[PDB]
């Protein structure tokens, strides 16, 4: 093949990766949007076709960027004015459409600059927060009866996350949940009264005369955190003329002591809702089930049905401790847990019994608990051929936990290592979604057979245009440093001659609970440097890393910016104790976490690196937030752990950058990990008489994701690397 | 010669040159400090010996900044604790120290963090602000009278200039002017109640957690301004228990019609003060003269002794309107405006009388006046040799206008053509300090005779060393461009062989009444460039360049982003016109205005130049404060001048960077020109696509001056450079 996968190829986006997106609505009916299509495949015939038409919407009068289509197949949400907020939260602008009466509503609509809004999971009732108060809707036209009263900005958050929680504990904006029947509103309250700000200028366009400033309630380490408060509202009984009456549920004795964070909810039963607490300090944690007393009103959580999770080696959790699964009845849960030698699996609870049964165990870990029947559980894990790397699912019988069936590791072996899935209700049927190490491979099943009915995806278009283009190919293995095997890989240009002296990048993350070497197919700068610029790519996964146990994981613990540091020099020697490694041109790279790794790497003057980029580092823990550093080090005191915080920074290596080449970028509106961070390492440096180089991003964030930007930046490395490795 | 002045001799600065600062303070003594030892050299005689031993403040237990000694001889004040604020401004602590009785005073102490402090012309008063209030201390242990009320914290300024009158108007911090006497405390109040404000991050040391935002109020173009009230107060008449009467000056009715700035205090008489006022559009300002009713106790600006200056070309002033000169009697003064052709000479005006007479003429100016006796007035102007780029002391007979006596032009023709002088009291002696070409030399003089008794400094200890170094030349000329003379000048490098071609470096300030070609003898950058990279490095005045007419000045009013930027291009064509210039390798650079210059340049697209930097860049007029931009520009407004506002931005011309390479520095703590104007020129190039190379510095102002960063700054630099002109 003449041709090579260009940085322009990476940039401009010349060869997609087809995915398939469906949305179960029924235990059989999924929908499948085509050309502005939302068609309706039905799984138990194929005898699919029209739900919605493209042209439905041409006349609509807005940009539409997200619908819901509530779960009693009644109406379509439209959601438009899209406008970012941080990772997850954004505001935008709503309307309600009568699918069974080809209408769309005029009357009592749902407002502009909505924060969040959500259908029932059965019916369709809307929540909806705006201006920081939850606002509930039975009928898509009757008013809206206020729930909240205490929402102002950036203080009191009613049914969403501030950012610490956004980004951090839950992962959306939303603090919002349904009782699955759809009468109770379970919601959050968070008061960030005496958070302290972070503060940045923001530029805009051109045309802003004067920068604005940003403030943000944002902890850093060890800072004044938000608090928390959860309450419950029924929904039905809601009287158009009084404020609804939102039940309190007070935390545990054992954590109201003092600092902690609300870090699961998990409804179990129409009347049953669980709840998870962290204390400040992340290696204890409880969980709460509580009961609505019919009679009374309030809401009962029975000391006796606590569970205890707890961590003497780490931190409970990955990042948070996991969710639980009920079973119908919801009388037992099952959930990922550490076991005694340290590996997340599945254990059995019962509401009242202190023990739960492990029900998997092995050297390797449960990834995630997918669908609970009255006959089975599926999860995915790392199982097969003892690779972490890898992802699959599995069964296990309800009846008999030894008849343990692999649904996935057998269709490709080839093609097929890293499956996700997707059920549909009642777990009737599902979707398998294979990430590598072939090119995606989409395919549906049916739960009661097992057997493969349609293919959905296959991007065989994808593969013909690949045939005429040099790839890279891709090796995943491990080398042993104790007697711990840590895995690898890397990405070997097109022709790869053992026998010769390739110039390596070390491309880096290396932050807890991380994972770099898997077997997932992907397109991406990598790819442009191995093919074009014939640069082999590695990723190393040393202690620190996760699903592998917590023995890899907590190796960590409390020592943040050590081990994982180290063993990412430690990998690049053993590289080059390999063969095909020109060991007087090894880069390092990394970004957010990574880009700190690499600067620690760069200062730690063991001189086997040249060169090396940091995009968005941490470059000292008391700048990043509370939730996070804490989770690991702890807090910034001198009783504490003061100690290794101050031992841990960037600026304190300054001295030994005297020996590389250093490429610092940073977006300046950077929500995250703050321009702040970037900005002292380059004083550090200039302090000590060090050269390096600089790029900022104006107005850019954590992503350094615009369009103009991203494609700016990548050039920008480029080059940058090229130049370090003299290729012409 | 086998060394060469290397870029570490200018960081290190290897090679000093030694100053001779002294301190008038009767006709015939003054000061010089000497290891700390405080003389008093007696110029009548010569028997000049200890004024104050160097070990008299062994003990004081504070570093010392500056000191002041009172004019009667009688004090001493001590600063110590000195903070910077902006250009000039700083807040500052003090003792007072009675020379009479050899003892420190300890009663009724100058207050921590004071904003400013001066003694009274004649006697031993001291003024002093503080919290934005003027307080008056009559003798150093006795309470201090508070003046002003009025102060609040970046609202109301009393005694001291906003940012904006600060760096654009005054040149001080200070707005305080004391009557020859010591009778009268005029002072300036300032508004800044609808001021917007600039905020910015500042970082601090490694331990802040939080960055700090800093908050300034300055006025961009076309914003609300600050106000302005003018106050006289009688110090002597000033019981200890009623607060003072300050007799507000009101401006004239000319004024008052709309946006005005105060910009001039000269003091006339005992009893009568000078005051000039500028409108918003600055080309129209009127003077006040007003005398104090005795009896009355008020202040009368009879309209009939009032002076307009103005310009239809123009702006009035070179950036404002000179200070006039009283004679004794305080009934006519002398004033350099700019005559009917355009030259900036001395007009003679009397009180009363509307027109002035001109008392010098020609094709060159008077840059200042500098005393005036009941027999002479002495002047410093460019007249010599026609050269503007030249400075010399001449003298006038007031009895007979003809009489002109050159003071400098002849003392050291080679050595000495950039001259500026210091008088003593009465004018009774005076210092001429020569600049260049060659080493600065200063010596002494008496007015009677004019004869030189003592060679103060000559430099010869650095004129040894030098003769060790290959030092490069400098070759000051014209070229012709219409009928007009546009100057030049070019750092040579050493051994200049006119027949090879050595690459060029256009150095570049452009500003309006800038002057960057000039006699004036440097130990900079440049020189190791030419002494060790063997590049020329140009300098050439342009169109909006100073001190050759409002023909040449003017020129640019109203275009500010035009002719300055074209002729500075063709200049650089001009020099490969010429036979010496490789002109593959023509490269731009330029700070502050100079800056914005070189991204003009660039951004033309005359693909005469391949690199440039641009440090601490203007980019869009309207982002720069009114009292500057606002001379030139006028306001940006469709009814006035939006129009090259808008057509006069780098952002605009982004496109065009991709035919060069570009080098953007910006310190981020620039007060002054905001990193924002860079920002916004990063941003423009990345919309575009074009790479280009950035460095911010952390915590720097519009100097980027700290010890650490201007080393950084032009190490990186030079790489740079180098690297564009490949140079191993
Ligand atoms: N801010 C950090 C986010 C880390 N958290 C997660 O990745 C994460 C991912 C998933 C979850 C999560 C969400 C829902 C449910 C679960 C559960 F299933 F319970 F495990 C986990 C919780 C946290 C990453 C980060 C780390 C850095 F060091 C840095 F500099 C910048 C960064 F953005
Ligand atoms: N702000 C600009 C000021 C340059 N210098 C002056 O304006 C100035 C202003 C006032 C005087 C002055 C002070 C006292 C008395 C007199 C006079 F009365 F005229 F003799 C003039 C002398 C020089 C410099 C500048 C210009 C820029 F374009 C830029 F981007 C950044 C900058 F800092």
């Amino acid at each position: 093949s003449r041709k090579t996968y260009t940085l322009t190829d990476y940039l401009k986006n010349t060869y997609r990766l087809k995915l398939y997106s469906l949305r179960w609505i029924s235990d059989h009916e999924y929908l499948y949007k085509q050309e502005n299509n939302i068609l309706v495949f039905n799984a138990e015939y194929g005898n699919s076709s029209v739900f919605l038409e493209n042209s439905t919407f041409d006349e609509f009068g807005h940009s539409i960027n997200d619908y819901s289509i509530s779960p009693d197949g009644q109406f379509i949400l439209l959601e438009y004015n899209y406008v970012k907020q941080w990772r997850h939260s954004y505001t935008a602008s709503y309307d309600i459409y009568d699918l069974n009466k080809r209408q769309l509503i005029t009357e009592e609509r749902i407002p502009n600059n909505t924060q969040w809004v959500t259908w029932s999971p059965v019916g369709h009732k809307l929540a909806y927060v705006w201006n920081n108060d939850i606002y509930v809707k039975i009928e898509p036209n009757l008013p809206s009866y206020r729930i909240t009263w205490t929402g102002k900005e950036d203080i009191i958050y009613n049914g969403i996350t501030d950012w610490v929680y956004e980004e951090e504990v839950f992962s959306a904006y939303s603090a919002l949940w349904w009782s699955p029947n759809g009468t109770f509103l379970a919601y959050a309250q968070f008061n960030d009264t005496e958070v302290p700000l972070i503060e940045y200028s923001f530029y805009s366009d051109e045309s802003l005369q004067y920068p604005k400033t940003v403030r943000v309630p944002y902890p850093k380490a060890g800072a004044v955190n938000p608090t928390v408060k959860f309450f419950v509202v029924n929904t039905d009984s809601l009287s158009s003329v009084t404020n609804a009456t939102s039940i309190q549920i007070t935390a545990p004795a054992s954590m109201l002591i003092g600092d902690h964070y609300l870090c699961d909810v998990t409804w179990a039963t129409q009347e049953r809702i669980s709840l998870q607490w962290l204390r400040r300090i992340q290696n204890y944690s409880v969980m709460d089930i509580c009961d609505y007393d019919e009679s009374s009103g309030r809401w009962n959580c029975l000391v006796a049905r606590q569970h205890i999770e707890m961590s003497t080696t780490g931190w409970v959790g990955r990042f948070r401790p996991s969710e639980p699964h009920f079973t119908l009845d919801g009388n037992s849960f099952y959930k990922i847990i550490s076991n005694e030698e340290g590996y997340r699996h599945i254990c059995y609870f019962q509401i009242d019994k202190k023990d739960c049964t492990f029900i998997t165990k092995g050297t390797w870990e449960v990834i995630g608990i997918e669908a609970l029947t009255s006959d089975y559980l599926y999860y995915i894990s790392n199982e097969y051929k003892g690779m972490p790397g890898g992802r699959n699912l599995y069964k296990i019988q309800l009846s008999d936990y030894t008849k343990v069936t692999c649904l996935s590791c057998e269709l490709n072996p080839e093609r097929c290592q890293y499956y996700s899935v997707s059920f549909s209700k009642e777990a009737k049927y599902y979707q398998l979604r294979c990430s590598g190490p072939g090119l995606p491979l989409y395919t549906l099943h049916s739960s009661v057979n097992d057997k493969g009915l349609r293919v959905l995806e296959d991007n065989s278009a994808l593969d013909k245009m690949l045939q005429n283009v040099q790839m890279p190919s891709k090796k995943l293995d491990f080398i042993i440093l104790n007697e711990t095997k840590f895995w690898y890989q890397m990405i070997l240009p097109p022709h790869f001659d053992k026998s010769k002296k390739y110039p390596l990048l070390l491309d880096v993350y290396a932050g807890p609970c991380s994972q770099k070497a898997d077997t997932v197919f992907r397109l991406n700068w990598a790819t442009y440097l191995a093919s074009t610029e014939n640069i082999i790519v590695a990723s190393f996964d040393g202690r620190g890393s996760g699903y592998q146990g917590d023995k890899i994981m907590h190796a960590i613990n409390r020592r943040l910016g050590t081990f994982e540091v180290e063993d990412q020099i430690e990998a690049a020697r053993q590289f080059s104790k390999m063969g095909f490694v020109d060991n007087k041109r090894i880069a390092i790279w990394g970004w957010s976490y990574g880009g700190y790794v690499t600067s620690m790497v760069l200062g730690s003057g063991s001189g086997v690196f040249k060169c090396g980029i940091a995009v968005a580092p941490v470059s000292r823990w008391e700048y990043y937030d509370s939730v996070y550093t804490e989770r690991y080090m702890g807090l910034p005191t001198p009783e504490d752990n003061l100690d290794h915080y101050r031992n841990s920074t960037v600026m304190s290596r300054a001295e030994n950058f005297k020996q590389v080449e250093y490429l610092l970028i940073h977006g300046t509106a950077d929500d995250n990990v703050h321009f702040q961070q970037s900005a002292q390492i380059s004083k550090a440096l200039v302090d000590v008489g060090v050269d390096f180089q600089a790029m900022w991003y104006t107005d850019e964030d954590h992503g350094i994701a615009s369009s103009t930007a991203h494609q700016h930046i990548y050039t920008h490395m480029s080059h940058f690397i090229k130049q370090c490795f003299s290729l012409p």
